[PDB]
């Protein structure tokens, strides 16, 4: 297993470096740290790209809150990719993970509020 | 143990006969469906006593937003009253129910963010 | 030939910006801009990682003078030849600069010189 | 064309012999190699002074490597320029580089480039 | 008036120095000391070409001792040709010139040693 | 005052001839006319005295080398002895004799250089 780290900013640097120092402090290397900037380029906007290219089945991606995962709640439901791909992923502030048995009931609660969302 | 259930639509008069229908066939007797088309979840809420269980079609059928929907949730929690969701899969019971709890804060706070 | 664009950045949004403005007024579409920080290390450089990925022999990259591309001289040599090695060429808009062929194989022989007269 | 030799040299014989010979063997005659102490004042450089004398139009100027012309890049290219402008063309034997016309045209430009990105 | 000094050497680059630093202790400015050390180059050997070049009549050019002017006595009768020039040298060890009568009186005497070496 | 002459050939007698009648032309007594084909400059020398002057044809015929020239002149100058050096405009008189010794000593430098 290894450790790799996404922390995922629309604007702003400030929470992009409160994501990235809490996800050393959790203990993913600094090159296993992947993000996204919407401001930024194709490259600042392309780390989840890069991610599924590092990853192997049996690995573990550390993303500090739910919300920084995606865009949206369908958009978050990456989770179903990345676990296609064997790759759990776990909160760490909310502290819940991606797999097994507690990884279905995350994502059968999270398109329950999806489904919502769209009434 | 002692179970309710909660109907609600927007509009449609029929699909509310086709919810309450719905719970009937859960096993839900007719004074225990509490229905809106909020005075019906006003009187469940309450009716509803330690040990009750709600059934619910839907998430979205108990509330206005996510976190109308924890602060129902905590409510009910706070009385040792649960929901089940039927179509959805999810109950409030135990586990499942700290998850959904966890989970729908996290929503909740993104919306916070959104407004 | 599809035109990409590269540029090393320093950490603030306006040093981004400007390279990132400099190479959309050169003709790359914004997709199509990869940046690095030049802060950070030559083995983990994200947006070289990437553009090497997405470029197909023929293709070239656009970049602003010759510092944005590479760390040092050395650097820059090692580059020119990785991409002129898949088929692709690099053209430093402000200079002038191309290294298409002849006055490609030109700018690497200059470039080693001056990397010597310099070391 | 009449071949004509050049060299900054430091002060001792050794250093004179070797740019001497090695001018000598590119075939210029003896006669012709003019060679400038590095020590010394920019403004004042005999050989320099001597050779623009004696170059002809067409002429061209061997020197060794690119150091041993000017005392930095900016000297380079305003000595490169200057015999430019008389006709005369310079080779630097052991880099491969030379500056008639169009090379010529393009080792200015990379030149004053990597002026820059050095300084 | 200018003051020039004029130093030779055949071999050693010492008495090169003995006789620089004695011109600059006679009071040429540096830049007006123009050398010939026959070991040298063609700019080590034309420094009395450039010399010839600088000077203007009324001039002076500082040697330290007569036989620094010239290879032989033939050589330096150097003196009719600066003498046609309006240029005056001055022998500084030796206390003479080569200006007036005591200029005519030098070349009277170094001709007939040079007549006299031709026996 | 009083005048000698030195002539020398190295092998010519008729230009020995030729020399001589030179200084007797410029002068010079017979019996004061010395000659060598050294023992004819070693009477000569070494017999001269205070006062008096020696007239020779060019430099050359002086001596075997500038520094010889030089050792003869300053023997000569030293008992009050001058040397014309006829067809080279040159005197040891005064100035001009200091000047021919400054001169020649600098040659003979170079000549010692030279051996």
């Amino acid at each position: 297993m290894r450790l790799f780290g996404y922390a995922r900013v629309s604007t702003s640097q400030q929470s992009l470096d409160i994501q990235v120092r809490a996800l050393k402090d959790a203990g993913v290397k600094a090159n296993r740290i992947f993000t996204d900037k919407a401001s930024g380029s194709s490259s600042d906007r392309k780390g989840l790209d890069l991610l599924r290219m590092k990853v192997e089945e049996g690995d573990v991606i550390l993303v500090k809150k739910l919300d920084r995962l995606g865009r949206d709640t369908a958009d978050m439901i990456l989770i179903k990719e990345f676990d296609a791909q064997g790759v759990s992923i776990r909160f760490i502030d909310d502290g819940i993970s991606t797999d097994g048995e507690m990884g279905k009931m995350v994502v059968t609660i999270l398109s329950a509020v999806a489904q919502a969302e769209r009434q």
